[PDB]
């Protein structure tokens, strides 16, 4: 395990997970209400599926050699596994909060299936200038999803509860800058360019993983917002 | 990419789901009926999967080989990996239609997972004889599929507004002629019997695949039965 | 086929699991009840998944070779398969006879894919001791699977219809004791500890497969507790 130098990301990544999903799951013992408890279900799955695929990473798992450029590069598939079901938890988290309607739903969650979908094609894709052109196409299914979230889901917000529109305000915040920095991340770590070396682009990932879901979850859950309106 | 003749089928698959994914996205951006925003979501997302595996095929990556017959078979398995996501969408299309009950959308969608996950295995199965069993067990689930079509949902659709019963009917038609055709082109095809060659057998599938999507799309997306009945 | 001493307990259960799929799918023919046609296709989805997960194991696709200990060891992945849309469907009609709320219910098939999910991975773990961190793991999201069934569950069964809370009390005690017999003989058998021979394990799983399939689907499809309170 440590004859790869970013282990030690890797084995911080899980424990942070690790902790973040007991954290949750204990606060939220002490829930009846049938809204919270979508919220609390929802938001606690997403850091227990990254402990998994963290944990596989660090074991070593989660990893494959993929040849382009010459070379064996190493490629963490793992990623694309968790963000296949922990991106749509996000997601399904930020359109319960706003009620979105069942087919912005759809849209939105359809559209990040094809961003990881297309991120982890461009990842295993062994020509090397072919690897660029399922990075668009990923980033602009990213773009789809940054717009609706703003020019669908904002003004959606604003006719809802105080506290569910000014909480979705900074979640949606927090989403779009967040999840703005990995496709750059992958764009210029072993994935792409190969600038900035394995080991640092996994610290880069873990800190950004960490901040997408315990990060974010932290917020929700403290939320009145997650409650109905009751007496 | 030209080096194999059936390159022409696959550029000119990804291209007409290109824009056909491209027209729907455009005109469903003046949908705020929430019925409709489902069909446009739905109908949208259809053409765009495939266009995300059409390009993987004709990139080489979606292409794998298979040893039978004493042969290293070309297939292509990104098919499989479009259609277990777009066939359950393009029934979900029908299935709204008609206002299904929950039940019949769930074994609709559940036979289809059958028919195309055992249409995977009879593709990379490396006994010969026993593709054909898989493609026997795939198409005894298509024919359920079918079934519930015609003796479940048109008797459903005739209770229904007159303009979602005869744009039902229609799409009803258009789907069990396209889809029908899918068995027997495998079957004659390199997956099967190999008495036609795959450069055609390729033309076969993008000519049924743009029809069964973007002419379905068209139809679906031109008629006022995706609209609530409005003043 | 037969090359394998296994084989017999395949084929058995191949045939147990498609005799239990015809039987389900002609008992609900005669169906109309919107509340039971969700049970039927819920019930008769899961042998039918079996049977052809079983059929692949029985024909040799559904088997893989893992290293470890030194040694080829043959690993049925297809069990894994099988079980990733199986059980959660078992959970869901448990679920759905107590009208479960949508949290619990999200909760529930999510754990359940960390438990499927890490026992693949286990499965497969080239590293000796490495596997039985996957179990444990796999092992804690069971329990906390048992532990919402019988307090989250059981509590809720008794403010319903006392056939809906009969029927669900006896379908329970079935899943906590079919279910917890899984992870043992994983543990004693040929992806752990390799105590009890392949053949006795394959054994062992198909009678616990029958029993908390097509046992657990004759036991709820006998009941009114399927049907809406109707005159
Ligand atoms: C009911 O609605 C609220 C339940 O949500 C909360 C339900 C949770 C989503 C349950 C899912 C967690 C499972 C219990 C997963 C089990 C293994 C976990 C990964 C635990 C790992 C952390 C520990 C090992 C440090
Ligand atoms: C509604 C939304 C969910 C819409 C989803 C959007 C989605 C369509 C976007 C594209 C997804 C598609 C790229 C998934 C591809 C998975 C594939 C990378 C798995 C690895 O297999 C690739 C090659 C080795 O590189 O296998 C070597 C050759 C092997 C023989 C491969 C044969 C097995 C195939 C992988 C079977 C395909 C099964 C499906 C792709 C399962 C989907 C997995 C998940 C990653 C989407
Ligand atoms: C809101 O409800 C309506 C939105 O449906 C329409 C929503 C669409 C389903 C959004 C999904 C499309 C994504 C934007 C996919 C991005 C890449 C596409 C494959 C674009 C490819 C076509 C172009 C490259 C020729
Ligand atoms: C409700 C509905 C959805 C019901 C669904 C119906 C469904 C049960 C029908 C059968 C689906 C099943 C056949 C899927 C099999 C996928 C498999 C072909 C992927 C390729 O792996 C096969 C061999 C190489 O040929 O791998 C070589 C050996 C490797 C070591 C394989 C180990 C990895 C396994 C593939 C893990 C299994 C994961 C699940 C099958 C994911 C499902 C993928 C999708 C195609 C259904
Ligand atoms: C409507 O709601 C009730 C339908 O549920 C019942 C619907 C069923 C879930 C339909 C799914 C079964 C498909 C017809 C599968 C076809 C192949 C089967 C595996 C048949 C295998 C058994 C036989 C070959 C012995
Ligand atoms: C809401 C709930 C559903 C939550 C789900 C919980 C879930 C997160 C729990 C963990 C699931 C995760 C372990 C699935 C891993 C599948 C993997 C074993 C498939 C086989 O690939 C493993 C290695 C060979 O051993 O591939 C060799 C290297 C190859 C290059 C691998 C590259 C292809 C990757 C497999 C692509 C990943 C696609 C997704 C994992 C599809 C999920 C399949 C299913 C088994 C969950
Ligand atoms: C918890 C994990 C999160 C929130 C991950 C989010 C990941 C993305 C938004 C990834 C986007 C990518 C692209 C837009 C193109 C390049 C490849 C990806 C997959 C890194
Ligand atoms: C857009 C793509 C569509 C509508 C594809 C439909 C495909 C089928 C109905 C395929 C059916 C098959 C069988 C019935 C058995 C042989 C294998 C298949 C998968 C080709
Ligand atoms: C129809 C098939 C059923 C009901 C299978 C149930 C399987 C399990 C509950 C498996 C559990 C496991 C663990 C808890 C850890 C070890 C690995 C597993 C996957 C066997
Ligand atoms: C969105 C953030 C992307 C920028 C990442 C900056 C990383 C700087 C680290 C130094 C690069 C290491 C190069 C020398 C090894
Ligand atoms: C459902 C349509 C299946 C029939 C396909 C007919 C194809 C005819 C093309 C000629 C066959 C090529 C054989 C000589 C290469
Ligand atoms: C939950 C049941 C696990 C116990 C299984 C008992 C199997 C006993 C069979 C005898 C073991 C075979 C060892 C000699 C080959
Ligand atoms: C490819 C995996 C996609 C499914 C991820 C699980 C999250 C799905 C959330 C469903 C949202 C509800 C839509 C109506
Ligand atoms: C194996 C992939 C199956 C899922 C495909 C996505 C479409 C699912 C549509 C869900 C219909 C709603 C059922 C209640
Ligand atoms: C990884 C596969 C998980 C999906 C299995 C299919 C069963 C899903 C049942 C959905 C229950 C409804 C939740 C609201
Ligand atoms: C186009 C929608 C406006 C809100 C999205 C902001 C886009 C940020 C660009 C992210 C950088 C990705 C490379
Ligand atoms: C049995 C249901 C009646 C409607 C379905 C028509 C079946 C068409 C056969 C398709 C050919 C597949 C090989
Ligand atoms: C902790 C919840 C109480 C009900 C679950 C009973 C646990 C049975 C243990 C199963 C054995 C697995 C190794
Ligand atoms: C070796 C790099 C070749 C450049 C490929 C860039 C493709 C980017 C596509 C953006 C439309
Ligand atoms: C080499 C071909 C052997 C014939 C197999 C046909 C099987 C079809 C099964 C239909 C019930
Ligand atoms: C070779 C076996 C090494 C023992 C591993 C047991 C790990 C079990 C983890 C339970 C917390
Ligand atoms: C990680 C295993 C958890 C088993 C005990 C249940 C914890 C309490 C959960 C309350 C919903
Ligand atoms: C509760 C702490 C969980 C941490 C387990 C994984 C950390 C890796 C240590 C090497
Ligand atoms: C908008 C046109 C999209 C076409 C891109 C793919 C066509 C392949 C050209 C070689
Ligand atoms: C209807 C009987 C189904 C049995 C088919 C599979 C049994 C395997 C026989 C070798
Ligand atoms: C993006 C950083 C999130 C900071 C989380 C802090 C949570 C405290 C309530
Ligand atoms: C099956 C062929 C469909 C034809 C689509 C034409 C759409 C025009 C409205
Ligand atoms: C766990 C054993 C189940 C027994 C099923 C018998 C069904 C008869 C109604
Ligand atoms: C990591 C366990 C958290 C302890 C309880 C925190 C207050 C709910
Ligand atoms: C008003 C919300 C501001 C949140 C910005 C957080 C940036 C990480
Ligand atoms: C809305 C601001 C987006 C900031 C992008 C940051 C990418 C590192
Ligand atoms: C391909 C772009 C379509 C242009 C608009 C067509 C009329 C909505
Ligand atoms: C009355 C509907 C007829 C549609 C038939 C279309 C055949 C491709
Ligand atoms: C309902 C008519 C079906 C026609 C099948 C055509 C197959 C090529
Ligand atoms: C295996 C076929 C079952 C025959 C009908 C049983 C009574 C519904
Ligand atoms: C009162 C229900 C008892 C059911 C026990 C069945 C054990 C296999
Ligand atoms: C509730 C009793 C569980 C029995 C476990 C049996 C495991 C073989």
């Amino acid at each position: 395990i440590t004859g790869r130098p970013e282990w030690i990301w890797l084995a911080l990544g899980t424990a942070l997970m690790g902790l973040g999903t007991l954290y949750f799951l204990v606060k939220g013992m002490g829930v009846s209400d049938p809204d919270a408890k979508k919220f609390y279900a929802i938001t606690t799955l997403v850091p227990a599926i990254a402990f998994t695929m963290y944990l596989s990473m660090l074991l070593g798992y989660g990893l494959t050699m993929v040849p382009f450029g010459g070379e064996q590069n190493p490629i963490y598939w793992a990623r694309y596994a968790d963000w296949l079901f922990t991106t749509p938890l996000l997601l399904l988290d930020l359109a319960l909060l706003v009620d979105a309607d069942q087919g912005t739903i759809l849209a939105l969650v359809g559209a990040d299936g094809i961003m990881i979908g297309t991120g982890l094609v461009g990842a295993l894709t062994k020509v090397y200038s072919y690897r660029f052109v399922w990075w668009a196409i990923s980033t602009a299914a990213m773009l789809y999803i940054l717009y609706v979230l703003f020019f669908g889901f904002t003004s959606k917000a604003e006719s809802m509860r105080p506290e569910v529109a000014s909480t979705f305000k900074v979640l949606r915040n927090v989403t779009v800058v967040l999840w703005s920095a990995y496709p750059v991340v992958w764009l210029i770590g072993s994935e792409g360019a190969g600038i900035v070396p394995l080991n640092i682009e996994t610290l880069l990932f873990m800190v950004l993983d960490v901040s997408a879901k315990v990060g974010f979850g932290l917020i929700l859950l403290r939320s009145r917002a997650i409650f109905g309106e009751a007496e």
